[PDB]
């Protein structure tokens, strides 16, 4: 269970970046907005 609690080096910076561009994209502010918008206001 050593390696399940090791502490990250620079590369696994990377693999956190991923996974959060894959869920959210490049205009995911513009897409919520709207969203939100027409849901509530």
């Amino acid at each position: 269970f050593e390696d399940e609690s090791a502490p990250i080096t620079a590369e696994d910076s990377w693999a956190v970046i991923s996974a959060f561009f894959r869920e959210k994209g490049l205009v995911s502010q513009q897409l919520d907005s709207f969203n939100q918008f027409v849901d509530y206001t």
